[PDB]
């Protein structure tokens, strides 16, 4: 197959989706075929659609969903509220394996943080990454609290031998402060900081987003993700 | 010895200090002798003194600290700004071991979350808990994202055989709301929820706080801590 990457984060609202669009845009501009999947989408009752947003920002057409729930909560609660079930583990693995192919980068976008339950019983994105032998890209903030959350996440990945593909700061303030500056320097000391997206990148139009995306990542690292 | 409990949380600003004071107060009202150790304090430029909050809210007098940095950052960053080092590992562990005595509940308050660096070099509250054979009480929020952060923290504890003494929700909203109510039920499936402190409790006077605290925790669980 090709390269499967799960895109996770230290928690909710850290920039997972915009980072997914940014890595997809960068990989597209390097000539890499990209597919993005979203095993579980909540918040559809308020218009949440991360796949649609990645298509808008990065131009990705190969977009695959599975489970969708209206309420903007964790999947187990949103499914329960709606009278619906979580998907099974093998259904998520099938969604991913159907997309995987040589020379393609398949990004698997999580819901919330790494240990969020996506399938019964207690099946998380970490288990899925083990199942499809994927590495994990971790989206982080630069805010107070971030190193503890980043270190807990990286420890949880290592516990199941899921490789860490690096960190991406989802929103980077221009200009930064003492805490943001100290955290980025300390984040870079615990793992590779692949990128740091400028604040408000999600508002950029397609052309500015593609320019930001290409500038945001090291063109050489993106190319090395998939032969 | 007695019983040593570290009081950690899933992050910063989750209610660690007010929970420390709530458990101290509940334990004092059950006739238990309570000491609180806060090895490292930051934010002293704006007046942060967590040991003083425990003193006033719960009446604890055995209040032990080692270092105080002016900047409201993590310890390592506040030390870096001040141009001085953090305490040494032995200082923290020996201070706690000296505090511990039979009949006593010694609560150890970290800074920020569980893997925050407290001592030299890169020593955490989790290491401290291993060294003094303490269990860990985990302060959590009810907000969106709390289950992930809770599971992350509890795995990191089990990974070093530090026992989990339960959760406390540092701030329980009124009225709850869908997400907060869903989160409390889910937290209870992860570990015992020992208390959920009413929102605003940090601002109560000492007599109102001791009332809230005595009702917040289960009598038998507190009485059995020592
Ligand atoms: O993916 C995100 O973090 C943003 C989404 C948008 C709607 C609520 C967030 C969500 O899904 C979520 C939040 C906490 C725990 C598990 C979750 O799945
Ligand atoms: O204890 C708290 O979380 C509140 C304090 C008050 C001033 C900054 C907070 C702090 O200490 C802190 C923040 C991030 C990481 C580690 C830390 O130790």
């Amino acid at each position: 197959g090709g390269t499967i990457l799960v895109v996770t984060g230290t928690g909710t609202g850290v920039g997972k989706t915009v980072v997914c669009a940014a890595l997809a845009s960068a990989a597209r501009q390097a000539g890499i075929d990209v597919a993005v999947c979203k095993p579980v989408q909540t918040g559809t009752a308020r218009g949440d659609d991360d796949l649609a947003e990645v298509g808008r920002l990065a131009g990705v057409t190969q977009l695959a969903g599975l489970a969708r729930y209206p309420q903007p909560m964790a999947p187990a609660a949103a499914a329960e509220h709606a009278g619906m079930a979580l998907p099974a583990r093998d259904q998520i693995v099938r969604l991913i394996a159907d997309l995987d192919r040589p020379g393609r980068l398949t990004l698997v976008e999580g819901a919330g943080g790494l240990l969020v339950e996506l399938a019964e019983p207690g099946v998380t994105l970490r288990d899925v990454a083990v199942d499809v032998a994927a590495a994990a890209l971790v989206v982080v903030t630069a805010d107070l609290g971030t190193l503890n959350h980043t270190k807990l996440t990286l420890e949880a990945l290592a516990a199941q031998q899921v490789s860490c593909a690096g960190l991406v700061i989802g929103s980077w303030p221009d200009p930064p402060g003492l805490v943001a500056a100290s955290n980025r320097s300390a984040l870079a000391r615990i793992a590779m900081v692949r990128a740091a997206l400028p604040a408000g990148a999600a508002s950029l139009d397609a052309g500015d987003f593609a320019a930001m995306s290409a500038a945001a990542f090291d063109r050489n690292w993106v190319a090395g993700l998939v032969g």
